[PDB]
This record gives structure tokens, C-alpha cells and sequence, in this order.
DNA sequence: GCGAGCG
DNA sequence: CGCTCGCAACGCACG
DNA sequence: CGTGCG
């Protein structure tokens, strides 16, 4: 009961317990196994080109979802030969040697680690210090859904793009949410792609108020779908394209066409039935490496919402105080 | 899931 | 030699 | 101290 080894592009891969249980729902399709094999199926095709060369946290299961959750932002110090580590800074100054994507053993080697899901940075090592990526996180509050999500993607922030001169990339997070990805240049550092989400996530709400707010605090953020701006900020992650989720059906964050995206359930996109559904299929995102995008029309955007006097917002829990963020607490009492 | 180190 | 146990994220601002 | 938030 040994051990086993996989070959992955010409790497040995250790390989255990196959027969584990992480998705207690699924029956035969929920063990340890079932992930190794959904992960061997994408590890070498897109998902691979969307993750090469970032760094990533792991968000680990060995005991299956119902077990305890390791996050892991560091690879230890002892590793295999075939595995590549990065260097990243955190806003304290900290530093962490996170796993680097450089070929499809390095997703296999994190799936026998028990990683469900993969968490990569905004970078591409060794240039850490500059996001190639600016991304859009789309949350539903209590009392909205995948509906509204997909309904502000597609009719509000796809047509104000498409005015910016800009293209947009949606996935299903395989939660309630999606997630936009618009490549650029590595020109800017994290609070410039920062403030230039908060401005195009304030042109998205001043668009549709009803429906999208832009508030931190839980309590002013009503049943409106909440873009989470603080997550361009450094230290935060997206889970990745192709990433299983720990949802008990074990969804998979899918990237989509606009198109598909309008009528889009992310329960259909899971582990068990995504390599199926890639096949037949145009990627979607085929094109994201082939424009790197400027930032310009996004920064004029935060130049205009200052002359209506609209500043910088708050960032989230144990960041240091940045320079000129606004108080960081729940306003006027 | 791994590995240092202890009984 | 066989096993257990520690360990595997980020850690401040504000009242 | 409790509470903020992914
Ligand atoms: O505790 C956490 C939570 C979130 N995150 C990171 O922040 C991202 C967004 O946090 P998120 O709660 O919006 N989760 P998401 O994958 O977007 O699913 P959903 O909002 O339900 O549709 C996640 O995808 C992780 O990469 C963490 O690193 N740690
Ligand atoms: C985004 As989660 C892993 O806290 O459901
Ligand atoms: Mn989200
Ligand atoms: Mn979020």
C-alpha cells in the first residue's frame, strides 16, 4: 500500500492514499484520487499558462473538507529538486518563500499535499513588486445570489469596458460569485492597481446603486452584490483558474466567455464534469496574454473621482495604517 | 501530509 | 524501527 | 478588551 509514482511531463510525482475521502458527498468520485486525476487532466493545458510563473498559497484539506483547513503561503525549506519557490513581501515587510508554478508537476505535487485549491498572487516572479493583473471580485451579500453577480458582470461593468477600451475576463469562483481578470502592464505597483480598482468598482456602483455597493462595512452594504476592492491590495489572492473548490460537490472556478457568463450555473462546472466540458470547446480566455493592457483610462477615472473630492478607502484588518487611507473604522456613529 | 526525534 | 506530535497564513486599527 | 474584514 505503498507509495505510488506519477509521471508528469517527465517528472516523478510521489503519489498517495488515492482512496481517501475529501469530498465525503460524492461517493466514488470524492477521494484524494479523484482530485489527483482532475488536476492531472488540466495541469498541463491553460490552467498551467494562466499560473506560470506566480506565486500561490495553498489552501489545504489533508483530512478532507470536513477536516481542518491549512492555509500555506510558505514551501518548506526541504522540498523536491523539480519544485521552484519565489519571494514575496508582505505590507509588514515579512517575507515568505511561496511555491512558484513552473510546469504541471508543481500542481500535482500541491494536490498530494492535500491542496484543494490554489491561490496565486497578482505577479509574475521575479517581478514581485508589480501586478500583472488587475481583478475584480464579485460577491453576493446575504440575500442576493449568482444571479446578480452575473447579471452586474455581463450589463453593467463588460459595456463600461468596453467604453475604457478595455478587456475583461470572467470566471465562476465556484462560490456565489465571479471574478474578472484584465491583464496589464507591469507598470504599476500594488496601490496604484489598487486605487484603480476602487475606481472602476465606484463607476460600476454610481452605474447601478440599487444593486452594487462598494462599502467595507457589512452594515452599509444592504442586498447589493459588494465588489471587494481591497482585494488588489498586496497580500491577497484570488483562488485560481481551474482550482477545485471546498464546496461539497467540489466545484471548479471556470472561465467563461460574457457570452456563456449570462446564463452561466457554477454548479455545473466541478471536478467531475469540467475535463468533459473543456473538450469541444474554444478557451475562452485564449487571448488574456495577447494585449498587455495600460492602466491609464482606470487612473484618469480615480483623477476624476478625486476633483468630486473621493479619496482613498479603507484597508482591511492587520494592514499597516497606509498612507493616506481615511480612518479605518465603520463611519459616522 | 511530512519529518524530526524519542521511547 | 515505529510512532507521535508540531507544524503548515497574513497579524493592525480603532474606540 | 472587543470588534472590524477576505
Ligand atoms: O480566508 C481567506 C478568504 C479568501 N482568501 C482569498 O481571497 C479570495 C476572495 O475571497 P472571497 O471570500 O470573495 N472568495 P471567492 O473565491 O471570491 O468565492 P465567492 O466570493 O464565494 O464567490 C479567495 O479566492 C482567496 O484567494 C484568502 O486568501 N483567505
Ligand atoms: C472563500 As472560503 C474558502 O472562506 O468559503
Ligand atoms: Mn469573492
Ligand atoms: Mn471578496
Amino acid at each position: 500500500s505503498a507509495a505510488t509514482e506519477l509521471d508528469v511531463d517527465g517528472v516523478k510525482v510521489r503519489f498517495t492514499n488515492p482512496d481517501k475521502v475529501y469530498f465525503p458527498k460524492l461517493g466514488k468520485n470524492g477521494t484524494k484520487g479523484k482530485l489527483v486525476e482532475y488536476y492531472l487532466s488540466v495541469a498541463s493545458g491553460p490552467m498551467l499558462a494562466l499560473l506560470r510563473d506566480r506565486p500561490v498559497h495553498l489552501q489545504r484539506f489533508p483530512d478532507g473538507i470536513e477536516g481542518e483547513e491549512i492555509y500555506q503561503k510558505r514551501v518548506p525549506q526541504k522540498h523536491p529538486d523539480y519544485l521552484e519557490t519565489c519571494v514575496v513581501t508582505f505590507p509588514s515587510g515579512r517575507t515568505a518563500d511561496a511555491l512558484k508554478i513552473t510546469h504541471p508537476s508543481s500542481i500535482i505535487w500541491a494536490a498530494q499535499m492535500g491542496t484543494v485549491t490554489l491561490h496565486p498572487w497578482q505577479v509574475r516572479c521575479p517581478d514581485t513588486e508589480h501586478p500583472d493583473e488587475l481583478r475584480v471580485d464579485l460577491d453576493p451579500q446575504p440575500g442576493t445570489g449568482f444571479k446578480e453577480a452575473r447579471t452586474v458582470a455581463c450589463d453593467v461593468l463588460k459595456p463600461l469596458l468596453d467604453e475604457l477600451g478595455l478587456v475583461g475576463y470572467p470566471k465562476t469562483s465556484g462560490g456565489r460569485g465571479v471574478h474578472v481578470f484584465l491583464r496589464i502592464k507591469p507598470q504599476w505597483d500594488f496601490i496604484e492597481v489598487r486605487r484603480a480598482g476602487i475606481a472602476l468598482a465606484r463607476e460600476v456602483e454610481r452605474r447601478a446603486p440599487d444593486a452594487v455597493t462598494t462599502s467595507w462595512w457589512k452594515e452599509e452594504r444592504g442586498e447589493r452584490l459588494f465588489i471587494d476592492y481591497n482585494q488588489n491590495a498586496r497580500d491577497r489572492t484570488f483562488a485560481s483558474a481551474y482550482s477545485v473548490r471546498k464546496t461539497p460537490i467540489a466545484t471548479v472556478s471556470m472561465p467563461l466567455s460574457w457570452d456563456e457568463l449570462r446564463n452561466a450555473d457554477p454548479d455545473d462546472y466541478t471536478m467531475n464534469t469540467v475535463p468533459d466540458l473543456l473538450a469541444g470547446r474554444d478557451d475562452p480566455w485564449a487571448d488574456i496574454d495577447s494585449v498587455q493592457q495600460s492602466l491609464g483610462p482606470l487612473l484618469d477615472l480615480v483623477a476624476a473621482d478625486e476633483e468630486r473630492g473621493l479619496g482613498d478607502l479603507p484597508y482591511p484588518p492587520n494592514y499597516p495604517k497606509m498612507p493616506g487611507e481615511p480612518p479605518r473604522v465603520q463611519p459616522s456613529k
